[PDB]
């Protein structure tokens, strides 16, 4: 109604945001939101949101530079308009550090980077364990 979330989440617009620390490489990160209603890596539609993520990460800890986020390129590559969230949400929004298609093999992941305060996207190898936001519904 007035947005209320579970103990542990963060309410913002009509959605719930949470902060893992034990970290995970970005497919397990996904899988662990999924376990929640309409679950997923956090998905970034608009700086407002961005400004919100940014906020709930701000105060993390020396120990972690880079938080996954749910975009990706299925592509690996191949593609540069592979990437898309696992949300599912048409990318309305970008905010890349540097935009993936001036990079020679780029990660086909993307992190919040602790040098940009989070609100900047950075490619990063998929295979790397980080802490990660899940967004979803409650
Ligand atoms: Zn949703
Ligand atoms: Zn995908
Ligand atoms: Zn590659």
């Amino acid at each position: 109604a007035r947005i209320r979330c579970p103990k542990g989440s963060k309410a913002y617009g009509s959605h719930c945001y949470a902060l893992f620390l034990s970290p995970k490489s970005w497919t397990d990160a996904d899988l662990a939101c999924q376990k929640r209603p309409s679950g997923n890596l956090v998905s970034v539609l608009s700086g407002a949101e961005g400004s919100f993520v940014s906020s709930l990460v701000k105060s993390i800890g020396n120990s972690y530079s880079y938080v996954w986020i749910g975009l990706h390129d299925p592509t690996q590559g191949t593609e540069g308009e592979g990437w898309e969230w696992s949300s599912s949400d048409v990318m309305n929004y970008f905010a890349w550090e540097r935009n993936p298609s001036t990079i020679s093999s780029p990660g086909h992941c993307a992190s919040l980077s602790r040098s940009t305060a989070f609100l900047r996207w950075k490619d990063y190898n998929c295979n790397v364990r980080l802490p990660y936001v899940c967004k979803f519904t409650d």
